[PDB]
């Protein structure tokens, strides 16, 4: 029953304000209509409409970057899948094609983000900068400012070698409240200037313009454009930049030893993805800060096999000093005695989450 | 001519999502039609101002803005709509002009139905732009309800926090700190040591429990979904409704002096004082002034009866004459009616002063 | 009945630990003994013993500098008075003489402090430095540290042109918590270094040495000696130093006008002594920041007569801008119409506190 | 020979004002007399150590110091005194030596009477130097009483604040944060939302009301006199006494694991954790360990029975054997007995390890 009219305005509403209601209505109708006839169930239009509703929700209610990136991935995937299966067999194909173009030109797509969902990364900062641009385009200004603050905190975390504090609320808040150690380098001053600038106006939005501090649309947009420009400059500076490392142990369990003369310790532990583990370890090797304490050669071979990295074998006790770190690979099943993990064993362990990866940091 | 499709979709998009773009397109089209046809002798200045106010109002919702600006914008929209409809109503009708009048009047009436059912309208908000008031809390409660309807969640949460600060200020008799950034922030951060204050504390604790899930972008695994956010907002709105009902009769009173200059005297006993001074509107002066009179807390030190006559004539309030020194104790207040040009001022001259901003109204509070 | 023994150890206890009990006992006995016979009542030994008890109290319980300075003044005065009246007419005279010497060599004496009891001054900083030395000599270490903190705050207040915030608890605390505007000059860096140094160890004493932060006597004494040395260097730097001034109005009432376009104001008012008024005004004239709004020539003549200062006559409205100040001279009695305050009138007004002096500062 | 004047005045000055200078002079004189006359075969090392401990003890009062140091010093003074008196007691007496023994023994006995009536003596404080304990709160209450007696007011107030922090830590089951500067400071700054916690809050509010009158030198017209300070301190000491009585029976329990290594596992469910680790004394391990046993909150994961035998033999406690993985949930704790050199360890070898600091005891707390 849908008139080409309905389709055109559903596309307009999505492209102009990110509104999904009319798109969802049109899509549920399309899948009901083709139910009469391209048969195969790669035509997951109901799942596409569901994902669209969820995506608009993750924009309207401030959500972690990982969730937004994931939603855009799922939408892109379901479109293509459905489009080919359908096309391959009316104006409906045209509508799906026009809708796809928008998606592909407005929604930022980084398929690698969730490989690194637990830590702050430059690619994530870039992605959230583009998402903030999208939010501004859809006139979601208050949301753009909320996300801008967290993006600035991420930049501070990355530059201070604190990417593993990405998900620690206390640490993020401490880093927003407090400034830099005044002791000289250009990049930290750029970052400080950006944070001072944004703090200059952020509460005009964040506090509803009370106490005669309101800000209008043109002013806010200029402020956001300048913040994004400064972010671009900073990201360019940081692309090749190397953040120095103190020691990184490699361990096969999650331990917190302190030196026997120490009275006290404060520790942080972060669960990692295998890709996060791979990147931390590769960097540790190439920066020559890895201090391996892996005793079992089955683990050395597991690492070589699954990550193409070579780690020295070393049976030793370790003790954390303040500021030292550790990578942990916890295999919950050792192999046959004096033997190699077989490929079936490695598959079973991965399939059933029997390999755990962690980052440990001694804060005190 | 106007396409009915276009008018219907502009109305639906505004009513459903608060979007004004298509409304503006339709209105500029009507403006061109009325300019071509000299229709009903209409003041096109006010149709053009309607387009302007609509764009501005959407901005004031999307960028969280003080309640006075939002309220004023809703007032102006209602005003222009009402006068435009009236002009079409009274316009002498004939066969030719009706072709254009019928759909244009219908569109304006339909738009007005949306405005009157969806936009909270309080015409006295802007009389009291410097102080916290119960009516303003009601207004911003209704604005938060509107924002929720249009799926404008983070804007709703920002305003919720400022509404709670307003409630705290009013209950502690600190309505004159409404526009003072530091004191708003102190009142949000800090608690107090009597049913109503427990109700208010209990709203603030509840909101603080989840507010940063939205205010901080849901990082560090604090994300919240739409169903939860909607439940939390509904709970806050209920607590606010109960609290407003309780607060209708409350009396927030210590002594309030009435002075004719901006003075800060302290007792000869005292080593130091901290004072706050707030410029008032003529309406703020008036309402603070009887409340002081009816509460029997007014302590007049107005010396010259030309000022007593200004007060009697322009506010219809009766104030005793008294030439006397006063000293502020900590926590005391004053209303000031200050002639901004310094013996006898005849009342005709004082009227001239009101005429030209030579009468200033102030609230003074000795905070320390 | 008192044995020369008792007198010697009372002197020893006072000189060594500031203990006054034995001195008070000896003094009450002396005045009871001479009650038999130098007759005249300048022999106020009971008042001297009372003052001694009060002075030990003002040392043992942290007290404002004005009170301690006053107690030392009273003690010095009562000693001399009593000594001459008595001497002029036994080993008792010898005891009074030995006691006087101690007082005159151990107790710091600045008779001008209380002329300026409401504001922070370099002479007061010097006096409290010498008092802290006294406290250390009498092994009153915890008291010395409490006083050291307030002395540092006073130095900060003086250097920032904030001497009138001397008695504002909020401002004093803000100045201790917070650092300097990093933007270059040598003296503020000296002050910052002193504050950073003292903050480095102060809580070792201030918090009872808990959480493994205790400090021993030799260490604390070294830290105190270094703090006092830094204070001496800073005082030398500041002796001729000139703290710049924004505008100072001269008013004849305590008013708080703000410009008609301003929405809001925050004001501070401090009650002054006539000497504080004289110094502020003299400085304002010589620095050419005085903006007089005194309309009545009787007031101009009062100021010339009582302070030997010349102030221009000017009838005008004023409005405070942020950061402007005012001196206020409030005469509660105007003179005979178009006439001069007679000398009897000025005396009566001073005698009965009918002249009030104030400092007003617009903080916001 | 000793002058009786000198001995009497040294005793009076110590008893009345806690001053030790003259005591030290008299004691060094006695030491010279005993060295000249080879008196009673006395160990002059311990008379010289008495002079040293007296100087040190005065320092530990005048410079506010942790309770462990003060307690240990009082113990050492009592110990040396008691043994010296005993040696004079048992010394075979004759006509010649008695001329020196009579006044020296009298002086030591008189000094001991002062020590035993005036210095609080708790010999087990130093067994538990890393944790907050009720006995330590009692000890520091008695030390504050002593300090007040000797007119050492600002020292008394500094200690009062730290005593209140200790009470807060104990009542919240956070005794292992005793030596953690940040958490002591957080617990002093922050309140809580049940009679005893209200009593404790009410002590803290009372003290905070006047504490800075002393802690900040009485500036900005906050000075306080001796009469007021004495009343305020007496009121605090009473509230502390009531609170200690209430707290005698309290049970502060969640689960406590027993582990043989310093591990920080979190559930595979969790993204992050924050852990605290505190090195313990053998006595702290022992007392925490039965309290866990008697409270039925111990969850043992000790795998090798050589460790079960170490525990049974050296602490006389019975602990089940269990080889198992554990995961800390937020708020869970563990006791750790760690062999500091990494299959089978015979018990004779483990004894050798205790011998030479190869056995470590730890408390682990998952704070987040």
């Amino acid at each position: 029953t849908l008139e080409l009219s309905d389709l055109t305005i559903a596309l307009e509403e999505f492209e102009r304000y990110g509104i999904t209601e009319r798109m969802i209505i049109v899509l549920k109708n399309i899948q009901k209509i083709v139910a009469k006839n391209c048969n195969l169930n790669e035509l997951k239009f109901s799942s596409l409409s569901r994902e669209l509703k969820l995506f608009e929700e993750l924009l309207k209610i401030p959500s972690p970057p990982e969730k937004i990136a994931n939603s855009i991935y799922k939408i892109n995937d379901i479109l293509e899948s459905s489009i080919r299966e359908f096309k391959l067999c009316k104006p409906i194909q045209k509508f799906l094609v026009d809708f796809q173009k928008i998606v592909l030109e407005k929604l930022p797509l980084d398929k690698k983000i969730n490989k690194y969902s637990n830590i702050a990364t430059l690619e994530k900062v870039e992605f959230m900068k583009n998402i903030i641009k999208l939010l501004i385009n859809w006139k979601m200004y208050s949301e753009a400012v909320i996300h801008l603050r967290e993006l600035l905190i991420d930049i501070k975390l990355i530059e201070n070698g604190k990417y593993f504090y990405y998900n620690n609320k206390d640490f993020r808040e401490k880093y927003w409240m407090y400034s830099y150690n005044i002791v000289d380098k250009e990049l930290p001053k750029k970052i400080e200037e950006l944070l001072k600038n944004v703090k200059g106006w952020r509460n005009s939005v964040a506090h509803g313009g009370r106490a005669n501090t309101s800000i209008n649309q043109k002013t806010l947009e200029e402020n956001l454009e300048n913040a994004l420009s400064m972010i671009d400059e900073i990201l360019l500076s940081m692309k090749d930049l190397k953040v120095n490392s103190k020691k990184i142990y490699l361990l096969n369990s999650t331990i917190m030893p302190i030196p026997k003369d120490n009275q006290e310790g404060k520790f942080y532990i972060l669960k990692l993805t295998k890709n996060e583990f791979k990147v931390i370890l590769e960097n540790a090797i190439k920066d020559d800060v890895l201090d391996s304490a892996i005793g079992h050669e089955s683990v050395i071979e597991f690492i070589k096999d699954k990550f193409e990295l070579t780690v020295p074998l070393k049976r030793k006790e370790i003790y954390f000093e303040k500021g030292e770190s550790a990578l942990v690979i916890k295999l919950e099943k050792r192999p046959e005695e004096g033997k190699i993990y077989t490929k079936e064993e490695m598959d079973f362990m991965e399939e059933n989450n029997l390999i755990g990866y962690y980052y440990i940091y001694r804060e005190g």
